[PDB]
């Protein structure tokens, strides 16, 4: 049962997804789609794809694939997911999931009514270091977690790879903070209330590139999500997410260079949580690139057995509501009940 | 020529102040005062102070000192500052300044009508590393500051040397966070608005021992004041305050071991901001103990020069409001307007 997938949106990051599909056991890419025949041709030759489509409606009409991997930008997401549901094709969707929390819910509802899986490609929680933090806290090595911090502070030029980032009136939460919020959820549970502040420091972008978010977790823990693309440090940590967790029995400290300090009753342990460097990977992206293979293999496995995925459309609504809360909060000075939004 | 001071409250921390007055150029301690006959004996004998009093009223009646140094616990701060003003004797008063913001304002007003200097003994500000960070930022090394973190996370047994801390129904913001909020003002200026979460983790005490505070500075900067005494680290940082600052041209990062790191236009510097170990000083408190010499020497200088001190009673109202806002916000769950309190 070698699953045959189709990829819609042969863009900058989709090249990572295509490399990873070769490595994925039990699945591979049978067709591709793109409105930009330059990208369709370039990706098509690179990964040796016979079937190529100028529009996604033709692709879905011909079929011959078990699942669809949507790697377009947010504009196309809702329709391509709706197309996928009408044709009963299981769907993976990049982030941001949708333009609003409304769009995301209808996208979750359409796929449930159709009885098809819907994973959101949210690969930050699928990195080795992040999993190691979860693994540690899951064991009980530091007792009940009560306080956390999640940090992604960088001066790396993401705007060359992704020019659209500088164009929007929204930027860092929508794009990057969405991940860091997903990790806060993934480590400390769902969020009851959220308060946020944003700022634009960089004068060559239309959007906020610094954000600081304070999270009240349902489980009792407080956490800090702080992100910036205007932080100029001695060593560029990009694209690492630094994490501190305190609990009743101990502390976790995931720091720059993937050094992982855990301290408990028995004592301290220092562990190297560095990612693997895959054959097609490229520094410093190798961290994220590995997590593409992790989440795509996870999709394939959960699909082949029947189960729900980790970042299912259903799950991802609870991450996406923090993003939407954050912007709301940023324009009011005021806390947002997350429970009321869902 | 040397100024004559009188010390009211010969407890635990007053012993550091006494040593420092010895070292301070231009001042000494002519008289000590304490309500406990055994403390009055111990400190009096250790520092060879002839004049000893069981009550401040008798002390103030006899007079013969140019300033008073109040190092009692918070309950008797108002009465002693009010006596000081009634006898026109310049006053140094410990933290916490008063029991409420109401009391503090009234104490500041009393000292202005009597027309005497009033300085809150708020010494964290005067630590070598904390001054070093101030100097970097003033230099303009990193441009305009836009974001800060001020962190004091320890598992140290402070309860032995000060039993009242466990007893208080309010703990960490009143005791330690007052320092970290003062530092946030010192580095990034006054606060427009404030929002705070707290919890008690230690089963043994009655007060909150973890606080996470998010500050909106008038100059546009945002910061996180996070403090804890229920934090179990593999190397105990007590009593260091770890500071992170981001500005438009660079960053400051003061990490454990008084390691100051500045990144700017002209590369990146690393310096050692650790304090002197004074003859009478003793690790790991040499941090705080040096600042006592600094602030008291600063007071003498300023009382001689007729200049208003750095932690003047009136300035310290803008710190104290943040403590009173943080408790209020922790209960509310709602952002507090600072300017309205003042
Ligand atoms: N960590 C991650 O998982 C990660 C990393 C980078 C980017 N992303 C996300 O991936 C998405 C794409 O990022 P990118 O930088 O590759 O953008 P991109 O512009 O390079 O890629 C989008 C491609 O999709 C095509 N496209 C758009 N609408 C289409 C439609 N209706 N049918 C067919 N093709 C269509 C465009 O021609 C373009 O080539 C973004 O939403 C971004 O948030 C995720
Ligand atoms: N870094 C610092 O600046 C620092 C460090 C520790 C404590 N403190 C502050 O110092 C203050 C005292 O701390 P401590 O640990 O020395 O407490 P303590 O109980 O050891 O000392 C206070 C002393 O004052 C005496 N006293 C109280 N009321 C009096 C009155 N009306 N007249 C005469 N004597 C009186 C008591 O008998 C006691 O001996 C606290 O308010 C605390 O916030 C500051
Ligand atoms: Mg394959
Ligand atoms: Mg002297």
């Amino acid at each position: 049962t070698e699953l045959k997938g189709a990829l819609i949106g042969c863009g900058f990051f989709a090249v990572n997804q295509m490399h990873a599909w070769k490595d994925v056991k039990g699945a591979g890419i049978a067709a591709i789609c793109d409105r930009d025949p330059k990208r369709l041709k370039l990706v098509g030759d690179q990964f040796g794809i016979e079937r190529r489509y100028g529009d996604a409606a033709a692709l879905f009409a011909d079929g011959g694939f078990d699942f669809v991997d949507i790697a377009t930008t947010v504009q196309s997401h809702r329709a391509l997911v709706e197309m996928a549901a009408a044709h009963k094709v299981p769907a993976i969707c990049q982030k941001p999931f949708a333009k609003s929390l409304s769009d995301a819910k209808a996208m979750v509802r359409t796929c449930e009514n159709a009885d098809i899986p819907l994973m959101v490609h949210e690969n930050f929680r699928w990195q080795t270091p992040i999993q190691a933090v979860k693994a540690v806290l899951e064991s009980g090595a530091i007792g009940e977690p009560f306080w956390g911090r999640f940090s992604f502070r960088s001066g790396f030029d993401v705007f060359s790879g992704q020019p659209y980032l500088a164009e929007g009136e929204r930027f860092i939460i929508e794009d990057l903070g969405i991940h860091t919020l997903d990790i806060a959820r993934f480590i400390l549970g769902d969020v009851a209330t959220l308060t946020a502040r944003t700022k634009r420091v960089n004068p060559k972008i239309k959007g906020e590139d610094v954000a600081t978010i304070l999270l009240d977790h349902q489980n009792g823990a407080t956490s800090i999500v702080d992100v910036s693309y205007a932080t100029k440090l001695g060593t560029e940590p990009f694209p690492e997410t630094l994490i501190d967790i305190d609990g009743t029995q101990g502390t976790i400290r995931l720091s720059q260079g993937y050094r992982l300090e855990v301290t408990g009753p028995n004592g301290m342990t220092i562990s190297d949580a560095s990612p693997q460097l895959l054959s097609w990977a490229s520094r410093p992206w190798h961290n994220i690139q590995e997590s593409v293979l992790a989440i795509q293999q996870h999709w394939t496995d959960r699909l082949s057995s029947g189960g729900e995925t980790s970042t299912s459309g259903a799950d991802n609504l609870k991450t996406f509501a923090l993003v939407e809360a954050a912007y709301e909060s940023a324009a009011n000075g005021r806390t947002v009940d997350i429970g009321a939004m869902l």
